[PDB]
């Protein structure tokens, strides 16, 4: 979502977002660090291939030829450079020129230190209560984006969680399309659709930096939670780490964990679907969550095996037609969890990513909330480590990521929605050790 400099009546008219560095010739004169090496103001590019025919509705949604509805003009960053002014680095680099390399690892949860795992809840829970230092969300939709008035933007201030929370939001929500007419579902830019992988990695990446600089620690990594056991039970559901079951209420967290406290954002779909609004920064109820309790589908009421993981690794083309949740022996797909893990497509089956998020039986197994339950993180960094593993085994093989024909939003080129600056699933699929400045320490079962 956008810096907040670029929130603003100004930029949002000029559709420029290239905010400034260091200007010590007055505003405008450091654009994108121009004047050191680091990068420039230069026009967007986004992708204008087709989608598949599923969304009717071009033309009416901002996220559609992301990010054009809101800028066309966007920093590009010379070298190693990186972020929305140019002023940090890209992944894997630090120092005033970018130049020293880091390389962080991503653990599993459980083999931390009783030091590191405190360490880690309560670095959770102050990047919920701590302000995004940079991003602001917006709460309406570009039409209504500069007020009733036209002269105040909407936009909010948003922790550094639940921004995480947001972006996840804005990419899975209907297409409003007018009061009194029913919203558009059949869409989903981060869901369903080659994009899964790679927008679920740059929305880890993007946290675990946002991390980093509010602790002020360059190594701090995103652990992960190994889901694949075959388990009854949460082995991560306990007060030293993500909270164990309330005795009071079975779906709520025990009040001696620091998430009982936490109260979620955006789960007014209603309110928003109805009225053309989009989630806020006010939060409302707590996080529900009821590992193994679905007693009305036992199929989600335990956990992956781990055979389920060494069968879905033997699966070879990331993606197969039709790009969708119905695909076939693709790796996505049977990653994400629509197919066995075999590969083989069944409406009613839930494997994997798909069936740890519906085992907790709350707050985590829904799309447009499910970040709100803080397990989300180690269950996505444990996807991505899967996809990590893919990538290095079968050589980071994109042939059969399309070009075109893909649902809306999960065209290789297109920019991952809303992401900013304007970042492509073809960025993200790289072996992340060699590319992207972390690697997991994790082992694979044969
Ligand atoms: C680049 O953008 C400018 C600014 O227009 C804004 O860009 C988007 C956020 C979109 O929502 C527009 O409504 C915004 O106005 C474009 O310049 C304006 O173009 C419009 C018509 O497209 C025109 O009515 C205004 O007078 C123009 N104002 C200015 C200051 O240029 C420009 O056309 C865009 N260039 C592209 C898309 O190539
Ligand atoms: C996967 O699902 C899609 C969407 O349901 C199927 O594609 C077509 O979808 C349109 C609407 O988008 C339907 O009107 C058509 O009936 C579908 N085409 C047909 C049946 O030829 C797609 O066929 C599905 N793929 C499968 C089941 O393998
Ligand atoms: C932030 O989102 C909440 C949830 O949609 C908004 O509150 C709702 O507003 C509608 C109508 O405006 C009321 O009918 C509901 O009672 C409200 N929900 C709650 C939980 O109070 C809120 O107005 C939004 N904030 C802004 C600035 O738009
Ligand atoms: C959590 O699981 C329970 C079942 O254990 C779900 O509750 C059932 O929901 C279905 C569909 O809405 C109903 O037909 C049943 O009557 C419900 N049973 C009970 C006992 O409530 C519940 O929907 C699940 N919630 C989440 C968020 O996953
Ligand atoms: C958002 O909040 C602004 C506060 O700006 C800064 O935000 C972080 C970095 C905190 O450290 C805080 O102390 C800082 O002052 C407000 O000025 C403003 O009301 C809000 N802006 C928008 C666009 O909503
Ligand atoms: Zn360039
Ligand atoms: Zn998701
Ligand atoms: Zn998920």
């Amino acid at each position: 979502q956008f810096p907040r400099q670029c929130a603003t009546v100004e930029a949002l008219r000029s559709g420029m977002c290239c905010p400034d560095l260091s200007p010590v010739s007055g505003p405008g004169t450091d654009r994108c660090g121009s004047s050191s090496g680091r990068g420039r103001c230069e026009a967007v590019t986004a992708d204008s291939r087709p989608h598949s025919p599923q969304y009717p509705h071009d033309g009416r949604d901002d996220r559609e030829v992301w990010p054009l509805r809101f800028f066309n003009r966007t920093c590009h960053c010379n070298g190693n450079f990186s972020g929305h002014n140019c002023g940090t680095c890209r992944p894997g680099w630090r120092g005033a020129a970018c130049d020293q390399r880091v390389l962080i690892v991503r653990r599993n949860l459980l083999d931390l230190s009783k030091e590191e795992k405190n360490h880690f809840v309560r670095a959770l829970d102050m990047a919920k209560r701590t302000t995004h230092p940079l991003f602001v969300i917006a709460t309406r939709r570009s039409e209504e984006i500069l007020g009733p008035d036209g002269n105040t933007p909407q936009f909010e201030n948003i922790s550094i969680y639940n921004y995480f929370v947001w972006t996840h939001y804005y990419s899975v929500k209907k297409t409003f399309l007018g009061v009194g007419q029913e919203s558009f579902g059949e869409v989903d830019f981060s869901h369903e659709g080659p994009a899964f992988l790679t927008w679920h990695r740059y929305h880890l990446l993007r946290l675990e930096k946002d991390m980093q600089e509010m602790l002020q620690e360059p190594s701090f990594s995103l652990p992960y939670w190994n889901f694949a056991t075959g388990k009854n039970v949460c082995d991560i559901c306990t007060d030293d780490l993500m909270g164990s079951r309330s005795n009071f209420d079975s779906t709520l967290i025990s009040p001696n964990s620091v998430f009982s406290q936490w109260r979620v954002v955006c789960d007014s779909l209603e309110d928003y679907d109805t009225l053309g609004t989009l989630c806020n920064s006010t939060e409302d109820g707590p996080i529900r969550r009821n590992p193994a309790g679905n007693v009305a589908r036992p199929m989600v009421q335990r956990l992956p095996e781990p055979q389920d993981v060494a069968q879905c690794l033997e699966v070879g083309l990331f993606d197969t037609p039709p790009f969708y949740s119905n695909s076939t022996n693709s790796f996505r797909n049977t990653v994400e969890g629509y197919s066995d893990p075999t590969g083989k497509y069944d409406p009613a089956v839930r494997s994997l990513h798909n069936l740890a998020h519906l085992f907790l039986n709350g707050t985590g197994g829904q799309t447009h909330l499910s970040p709100n339950d803080p397990i989300f993180v180690l269950l996505h960094t444990f996807t991505d480590a899967v996809f990590d593993e893919w990538l290095r085994r079968y050589n980071a093989d994109i042939s059969t990521f399309p070009l075109e024909n893909a649902p809306i939003g999960h065209n290789r080129q297109y920019n991952m929605v809303p992401f900013w600056p304007p970042v492509t699933n073809t960025e993200m699929f790289v072996t992340a050790p060699d590319n992207l400045g972390y690697t997991y320490e994790i082992q694979w079962p044969s």
